[PDB]
């Protein structure tokens, strides 16, 4: 039970759209339901804009910390030249895959998140210029063994991206859509038998 509230140095829900867990810290269960992209049942902007550069890096702030097994991935979606990013909810497949964190397999597995209440997101250096919806997402493994255990933590920043590139990136994905209650790495019992891999739900990483 954690939230995801800040990016850099901003404060709780400044450049970050208000998740539906602020007060419980709850998550997502139903990888078809619309709070699986923002955790927001209808959309609502955030206050203010997070400025950065492309090939920088975007401080994501997880509160308390993350201490669910289970994987940290990162998304983000770029809002259209005629559009304003405090209406743009990023409906459609916007999506594309910026990070993804492995487990360490043995005896048991071990998650790099574990603990941790800052995390490096890097933002391509060739995606084009522009505001951008920046996702960050934690799934919670520990009663995933069954149909909707798996538990989503999430929450979505708003971005402006100066001096980057003009590469597109391919294979776009939408929330909902782009996970199945089945997928591999969503249904699945961490415990026994012990993975010896693991693949992360959701598309590739992409990269510059
Ligand atoms: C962020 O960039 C915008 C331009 O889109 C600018 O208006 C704003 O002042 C910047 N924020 C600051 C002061 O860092
Ligand atoms: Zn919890």
């Amino acid at each position: 039970h954690y939230t995801w509230p800040r990016v850099n140095d901003g404060a709780d829900w400044q450049q970050v759209r208000k998740a539906d867990n602020w007060q419980d810290n709850g998550y997502v269960g139903d990888v078809t339901s619309p709070q699986i992209r923002c955790f927001q049942a209808t959309p609502s902007p955030a206050p203010s804009v997070l400025n950065t550069t492309a090939g920088s890096t975007v401080t994501y702030w997880a509160n308390p910390d993350v201490y669910h097994p289970g994987p940290v991935q990162f998304y983000m979606a770029r809002v259209p030249d005629g559009e304003d990013i405090n209406s743009w909810n990023g409906d459609g497949a916007v999506w594309f895959k910026v990070y993804e964190d492995h487990p360490t397999f043995g005896a048991q597995l071990t998650w790099p998140s574990t603990g941790k209440s800052s995390f490096a997101v890097p933002i391509p250096p060739c995606i084009k210029s522009g505001y951008y919806l920046l996702r960050a997402e934690q799934i919670g493994l520990h009663v995933a063994q069954s149909v909707g255990g798996a538990q989503f933590y999430i929450s979505c920043a708003q971005l402006s991206v100066t001096g980057g590139g003009s590469t597109e990136p391919p294979n776009k994905v939408a929330f909902p859509g782009a996970y199945s209650a089945t997928d591999p790495g969503i249904l699945i019992n961490i415990y026994y038998p012990v993975p010896t891999s693991y693949q992360n739900p959701g598309p590739a990483v992409f990269s510059c």
